[PDB]
């Protein structure tokens, strides 16, 4: 087993990707510590982990819950040997429409999450020689998309942001790396009209939408010991929709 | 190849590329507003443009000041047709020593305000059907560096802002690009040791600095109206140091 | 911007893009030749050429023909001092129903053909220590397209030719690019029923066809004395059809 | 075990990178025919694969070759399920002195190649409804190198390829990938001098060679059922030498 021993933080693991990640990490042998905005989201990861971790409530845009989250994991858990960015968050408009608070949150909740979730778990994995910053990207960080400035200028960030850690800490055993999902099936996407799923498909080569599961087979490919050599890099999973 | 008739804001016109920018857009016939962030700066950029334009003191970060600016250039000169987001800073560190406003400050001066800007320009040109938004990157917006995790991240942002912002408005005539400069001779390289100098050039093909000028004609091609087909797109301006 | 005294080879230049750039450098000041595969395009190409250059017959996939082409521009010209590949051709077909030649025939005409041209006009190149080589590659090659493999395998590979060439030459002072059109307006584009121009139209956010000139101009701004930082990289003309 | 039942197909498998890639695919089930271009290397594949392979005598630029070897798997193990094009030489030399038979052997060996392989195979994967094509690209694709714009062509080539091909057969579950090797640690790079191999490892920030089982990882994953909704895509697998 892949992850034995091994302690993964992921935010965001209520539902969809963030879920199926947590469960694909637990399946491999790690203890995981999932994430929610509220205390009785936290108490559903909670549920659904049982023995093998603990659910907490974690706003990654405010400093003071990501000290007491990483606490209570040193505490009951350890240091953190993974970490899954997961969440993220979309406040659509076109750019006459988008309010101040709609860029801020989105870059506050996307992108400065990513550095200060890294940088509150880089020390123990260096001291450990060892470590995996895997972090949730979208195809629209790379092609843009109407209406999403926001969310792209976020997703394009990390991307810039992670290649940079990567080059800090290479040498010292740590990969830093992005999967970047095309479109995906959730709750949102299965109440759709059979119209509006249709011209979703119709971007997509494979002819339907991607799975969380497919997702997290991703995730625990470079969080484990055979992603080793890969660092700096994004791991598009689209069905062909993007091809980089 | 002429502006004769258009108004253009350079961001950041003090000195090095923003200044070469603004000389260049005034030699094809523009008039041109450069800004700095002091009133002697700004007394500075004037006494440079004289005839053909006017300097004035804006803080990006600051939309009252944003807002000042641009009624100030519709009073006296029209409507902005190209708006050059030049404006932008470095605090540079390794992630561990990365103090928190170090990050901000980096993301609000050099990405949340190309959001702004671009809003704020985007209704008069989306009137006139005619646009040209050109945003300054970096070649470390596509590789990464090590230190400079918060600059990557707000130059890769840029990039899929700018993706996005064209999208919304390709079919109404405006164009939205990226000029990322490579190594260029500037007061930030002339103040490097030799050894630091030595080691950058060993990257480049060319064998030799960029110049201010090099840049600048390059957002003068994607200011023209020979540039009207290219919108969302990143021009690499380096001797070869990145190939994409 | 002017190409007094410069001579330009634009190969496939009998109508399309290739006659718009041998017009645009004739325009800017360069003596031009320009080729096609017969006497009569080559005459056909003498005559919009007029005083400022000539039409010759050239097979690309031929080194005799383009030993003899290069030995009458000497003659009767000089050196080339501005390559222009633009010489190409389509087999398109799926996979299972291609050929062996409709695969050949594309790397040949495509791809094999830059070298043996980019060959045949360095060494002069270089001992004056200037030179331009463009070659046209297309969104295809970064994209791929269903039904032309042979052709997105050429005009990738184009690129990765180009990269390599001009990190060989850069330090000379000679530079090596693509400009990768999208849809542009052509004999080609003119023959689709009206329902795949509309479908190809809903992929480009500008909402039209490019036309030739604007694939000339930005041909005309790499070729000239403002472009002489920009080398292995590629300039994507295509509406935002494509955005990297 | 992921590769049960499967049988693949690894073309140039004698030693480092494809006799990696074989052993972990018939370590994970498969039955694995791994080739050689001459009778002793075919049979020295035979006795390390034993009796979970075979090894064959390949050339892959001889269509005769590649049928003879078809016909033989399909007698003895049955239809491919797993293609890994892994067959690559070099033939170095700056534009100047690289001859026509230089270029002319790694555009065959090296990316027309992929197209008769594939083509080969393609069938009998779309009347399973499910396949494999991974085909072994290289850094240097991506980024170009002097005195490689043969390599650089051919391996920039195969991307376009295959990005093509996975457009065409998406549907049919059959999915068409590259992983991209970095430097890795061969026979070659073991008999380098010190100075030589920390040229080297200046450009890796890992700040190692790469081993010939972490590119078989990579494929092995890609080769997966994990790896369904993975096409048209490059995995860079090189110590963050080269960050996409
Ligand atoms: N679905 C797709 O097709 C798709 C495609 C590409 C990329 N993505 C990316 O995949 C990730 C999952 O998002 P999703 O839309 O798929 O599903 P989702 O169910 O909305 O997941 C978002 C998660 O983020 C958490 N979250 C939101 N704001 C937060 C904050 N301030 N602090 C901490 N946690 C916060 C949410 O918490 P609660 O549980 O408390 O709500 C939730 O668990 C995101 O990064 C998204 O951008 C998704
Ligand atoms: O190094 P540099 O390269 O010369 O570029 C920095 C430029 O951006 C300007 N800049 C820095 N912070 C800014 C802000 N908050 N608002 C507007 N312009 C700003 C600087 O103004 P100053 O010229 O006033 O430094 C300078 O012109
Ligand atoms: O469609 P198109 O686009 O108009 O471009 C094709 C161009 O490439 C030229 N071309 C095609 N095959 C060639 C070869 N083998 N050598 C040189 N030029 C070639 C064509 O010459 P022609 O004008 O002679 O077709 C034509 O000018
Ligand atoms: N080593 C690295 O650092 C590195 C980096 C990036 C990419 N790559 C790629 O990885 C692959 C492995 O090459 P390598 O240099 O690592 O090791 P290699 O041991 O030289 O492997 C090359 C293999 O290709 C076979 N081959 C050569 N010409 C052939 C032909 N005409 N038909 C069929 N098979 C042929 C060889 O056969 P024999 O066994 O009969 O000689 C050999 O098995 C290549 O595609 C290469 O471009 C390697």
């Amino acid at each position: 087993m892949s992850f034995e021993g091994k302690i993964a933080l992921v935010t965001g693991a209520s539902r969809g990707i963030g879920r199926a990640i947590a469960e694909t990490l637990v399946a491999r042998g790690a203890k995981v510590i999932g994430t929610a905005t509220s205390e009785s989201g936290a108490q559903a990861i909670s549920d659904y982990l049982g023995a093998n971790g603990k659910g907490l409530m974690l706003n990654v845009t405010d400093p003071a819950s990501i000290e007491s989250v990483l606490e209570n994991v040193r505490a009951e858990f350890g240091e953190v040997d993974i970490l899954v960015n997961n969440a993220g968050i979309t406040r659509d408009n076109l750019l006459m429409r988008m309010k101040d608070d709609e860029w801020n949150d989105i870059i506050e909740t996307n992108l400065s999450s990513v550095f200060r979730l890294s940088k509150a778990v880089m020390r123990a994995m260096m001291k450990k020689r060892h470590g995996r910053i895997i972090t949730i990207g979208s195809v629209v960080g790379t092609m843009g998309n109407a209406g999403q400035a926001n969310y792209a200028a976020a997703k394009a960030g990390l991307i810039g942001f992670s290649k940079s850690l990567a080059r800090e800490v290479a040498s010292r055993g740590i990969t830093v790396n992005v999967v970047a999902p095309g479109f995906i099936e959730t709750d949102m996407t299965r109440a759709l009209t059979d119209e509006q799923r249709a011209g979703t498909l119709a971007a997509v080569p494979a002819g339907r939408l991607g799975t969380p599961n497919e997702i997290a087979s991703a995730v625990a490919f470079l969080a484990s010991d055979e992603a080793s050599y890969i660092t700096g890099e994004t791991l598009h999973v689209n069905g062909g929709m993007y091809m980089v």
